[PDB]
């Protein structure tokens, strides 16, 4: 059994290594490879057969890549500047906005508000969180990246609540092994379970 | 009216590049900064495609249209939850617990001293590997930046003989940087060098 999973950086910071660790400890006689890459690179690696599976927040219809919507992930407002509870997107100060590069994210936000161009554009979630921590500005990010890098006081639900879709991509012309099928099922169950606990913690 | 885009390796974006860019951004108004962290191959592709202006890597570029400024040498360290002591000889490392970092500049530096056989676990992003190490799953050799960022000092060990990898700032050979972007390059290179001079001392 041998498979390679690529994920977005927000998922590689902690959740995927936790899930992989639990599976790897329960199932030996396998070779697992893991990597974190932005979406465009994940799709390219699936098309070149450099990875078998990708976790993204955007569907694709390229080639024989099939994207399966597996969960909905909260989007949260993040800032060092104190906020009470939930944040309406129209209350955000566009002068402090850090524009996120994740197209899916920027596209989701843009459905609710078009932020003008700013002096700071950050395309990788954990680098944005560092700028938030140093007080340089504010952002909307996925909860996985916020939860990893920030204290709870810096994380705020949106009003109304905002989510982004989480997808599992694999090639359809390609065929999975049983162990890889078992891993995909385990991975999906643990991701859904984590989002359940996250919902509890986000409740204001 | 001044704009630049810098890509860096993940180990550098976890903390050091945001810190340095924060200091510059603030010293320079009327600036648009774009920052991204990507693996070496992607950085060089983006540089070639003109999607980024500058890339920080740990690998020079072969003959082509890329120029490469040698910033400093980066210590490599052994990381292990279970190892309690001091410097580790490469050949004393337990190959059954080895987490391979895939095929990258780091792996090439290790292979010049020891060729690890194939392992059950291959982890090609530094912070993901640090998570497996913190959970006790295996051991690795990594750059000092990713180690310091995710691990407690107890889990970080020097190698014997000491290993290093070179840090480069890459740019297109056929494109002239704007005056503010050159100023940022000088600032970045100096701060990175001095951060590593400080680290090399503490070791
Ligand atoms: O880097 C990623 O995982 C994509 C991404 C997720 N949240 C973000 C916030 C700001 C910029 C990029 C991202
Ligand atoms: O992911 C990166 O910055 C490259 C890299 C630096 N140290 C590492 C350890 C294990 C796997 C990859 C890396
Ligand atoms: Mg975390
Ligand atoms: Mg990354």
């Amino acid at each position: 059994a041998k498979f390679t999973l690529g994920c977005l950086p927000c998922l590689g910071l902690s959740l995927v290594p936790e899930i992989a660790t639990d599976f790897y400890q329960q199932n030996s006689n396998l070779v697992m490879t893991l990597t974190a890459e932005h979406t465009e690179t994940l799709v390219k690696k699936l098309d070149l057969r450099e990875i078998d599976l990708a976790l993204t927040m955007q569907p694709v219809q390229q080639g024989d890549i099939m994207a399966t919507l597996i969960a909905e992930v909260p989007l949260v407002y993040v800032d060092k500047d104190y906020r009470q509870g939930a944040v309406e997107i129209d209350s955000i100060d566009q002068q402090r906005w850090i524009s996120p590069g994740l197209d899916s994210l920027s596209t989701a936000i843009a459905a609710h508000r078009v932020f003008p161009a700013t002096g700071l554009n950050v395309e990788t979630c954990y680098m944005a969180m560092e700028f938030v921590k140093r007080g340089v500005g504010c952002c909307i990010t996925d909860i996985f990246s916020a939860r990893h890098s920030l204290t709870p006081e810096m994380i705020h639900q949106i009003s109304p609540p905002m989510k982004i879709d989480l997808y599992l991509l694999r090639r359809a012309d390609a065929s999975l092994s049983p162990v890889t099928q078992k891993f995909v099922d385990f991975l999906c169950k643990r991701l859904r379970n984590e989002l359940r606990e996250i919902n509890l913690e986000l409740y204001p």
